């Protein structure tokens, strides 16, 4: 008999990469509503107290750790002491990353390549660092936060785009690889997601007007719509969900547009 | 606060189309169980009282309709008596639907083009009937279940793939028309999905050999695999999925085969 | 060793549906110009005679024919009137269709089923009626003309979708049952393409400033830009390029759009 | 009027990256006999030596240059030399890459790295050098050699996939960001084709069962079949083709697979 306990993250543990703040810090606050203990990860200690203070406050007793994601010696030393302090990591959310706006031909080499690192590379070494764990633990699953970029490029973003289709096929090989081993490795594609640094675009807006138009939905998504998508990944109501990326953008993929 | 709560149908009722018996009577048991009050059809008595019955054994009190999915009065006159029996339709799933298996250039015109009205037209008429009600109530789900010929051809199912491709772009315009009005559409687009009729291809095969293979999770699935994903779909956690496919087939999709 | 003579089609003969004007006679042009002998039907004298005058001011004798696409009775014939007087269809290009802008609510049953009768069931018709001898020749080509509406939606052409999203995968499926035989049958999607009929639309525009914004390509696209491609697809220079979708559209389908 | 000439390089200066042999030598090959004049680099002396040989023994006068495509002062620098001995690059090929064949969590984060900037931040340098000058010519064409793994994940391939799928986005960016500038950026996306090192897998197999029954065209590709897609993509008679990966399979992407 189907139960909806099937959506629950009870007795699981979630690593949320860069999980401080915004869209990341907004999955994680939902996996621990929904049963799940909370790890993460952020570059300094002070978004790490940054994070630790809002889960807090959230009634969430997170477990944060300083690390580089993109430093396999640290990941690595990272998840033995996550392992040996909280527990095995059920669950992997690669959620760090940046994002750089440049035209392409005046964006250096060593920019291009260090946002691939950060946003490509990276989730390899994570996923690479908990695998082994889930494999021998019996089930895992790893949500890749990708974008609509991982489908449609757009003019200053070559290296975002370029990253975020790579972690599409990442998220297709993972899944092909060790979808035998009982590792569900799906993606999550935000839609124009409304964050603290777009609010000006929203004032009482051409920018405004154009999102609305994309999108059927008719209003910017915001961290609260990945919430739902991200625990079903994350559950076993997902356990035959493999290699796919879910779009949660309310229809703007899937839309012409609205024209006038 | 997110809550699990965003799962549950409690005081929503779905209409799953032909859910006698397989995947749709699957589906049906799992909105049941996850709160739903449940309603379906099917083409003659005998299969209404047997998904009746099946439904009674389940402990859900379903509620049945005769009704053929290609007879637009047929249909319009049933949504009238349901909503005066049971009440409005939150969530409609198009799962009736019919497969033939003949060579092209061998199909007839008839032959073809009843595939494709069953399973492409018929989706288009129970929609347009659900859809100003659910505009009225200020919300609405409709799932297409599609195929994975709703991507991949195959020798012998021209009029099935045809459909169901055009049933993964009717749900996209759906999606894109009625997004606005608080309507989600999406699809489930199952895999290799073991079914009674599948049974002798198991037998202790060259077909299952082939099956295995080119699925990452290495085994058929089953109509379980589709009870979270479906219920995600009908539920206030995909409120923000609009006009996507969402394929549950164990990564079949994703993958370029095991090669020996 | 290569040869640009891999895109003539010299000595072969082309079977353009609906070719009296637009779209189609455009492309039934450019083959003329690659080659090719041109045959082509409507579904009035007067269009017949439209075409006829229209490929002669142009330096073209075409073959010209009365008849109904959904008409398999008269397909048939015609592919057996061809036969006898002009030869063997080397080449079909699926051009002929219909298009309706009417919310889907509002559209009546029958006329969603008149397009899908017309874009989607009468390609299967036409291709059928050509297959045989195409393998009994050793080689043959399909053209299918898809849309944008192929992968995305918009409201008021909820039938069209259905039926160009259905054609893409018969598209597929041709290509995967037929491709052993030596069949080659792939897709054409126009983008936004500037016709008669959008012209006010031109004017020195809301409209035209959307469609600008959304092609890379900052144009609308023409019905000149369709002849290269599809000759292409009609040549030997393609015989390993199979049911694949060609898009023709500056870029609109890869881009996220132009954002003030 | 339509012409064939539309799809001739005469006059045409194209760069062909590492097309010493193998795939980008056909290719360059196709395009001297479609009019181009062909450049091309390579890691060392002696494959520059053996590409030069090979060029002459099919009668073309090549340029060959010894250049690392991730080294982008070298890349700058040899750019910068051809356009003073040959002349402006109106075609660059993005062929040059390496694969390599090792399970995901066995495989060096250095190892993978080293994958990403061959395979992806590579194409990205050379692509950066020539479109200054395609901008001030008028017109350009950058041609990526993706993969089926730009679409297919596979156990051993993650770095290699990774890299692919970053490609395939990163040609639909450059699309998006310099279709403007009469700059059109499409893929190439060949199926299973037959190299030397293929060919113990096809003594009189299993591994080319496989191959055979995943492809509708029932047989391996050849580089031959792909000699007429890049031509098209190079040439006038793709303008309006942006951002489009053009599969050349056999119709293996369209196609579910051959069952027992």
């Amino acid at each position: 008999q189907f139960s909806l306990d099937q959506f629950s993250l009870k007795g699981k543990i979630a690593l949320v990469t860069g999980a401080s703040y915004g869209i990341g810090f907004a999955i994680a606050s939902a996996y621990a509503k929904a049963g799940a203990t909370i790890v993460f990860n952020d570059i300094n200690q002070e978004l790490v107290d940054r994070g630790m203070a809002a889960y807090k406050a959230a009634g969430i007793n997170a477990h944060g750790y300083v690390c580089d994601v993109t430093d396999e010696d640290g990941i690595q030393a990272m998840v033995a002491q996550i392992e040996s302090e909280v527990g095995i990591i059920d669950i992997l959310v690669n959620n760090a990353g940046i994002i750089r706006r440049v035209p392409m031909i005046e964006m250096t080499a060593a920019q291009f390549r260090q946002v691939i690192d950060i946003d490509l590379n990276a989730p390899f070494i994570v996923s690479k660092a908990v695998i082994p764990s889930m494999i021998k633990k019996g089930h895992g699953k790893i949500i890749n936060i990708c974008s609509m970029m991982s489908e449609l490029g757009r003019e200053t973003v070559s290296a975002y785009a370029a990253a975020k289709g790579g972690l599409k096929m990442l998220t297709k090989n993972i899944a092909s690889e060790y979808g035998e081993a009982n590792i569900q490795c799906n993606g999550i594609g935000p839609g124009y997601i409304a964050t603290p640094q777009t609010a000006p675009l929203r004032e009482l807006h051409p920018f405004d007007q154009f999102i609305i138009a994309k999108t059927p939905a008719a209003r910017w998504g915001e961290a609260e719509d990945l919430m739902g998508p991200a625990v079903f990944l994350a559950s076993d109501a997902s356990n035959f969900v493999n290699g796919h990326i879910l779009y949660v953008d309310g229809g703007i993929l899937a839309y012409i547009g609205k024209q006038p």
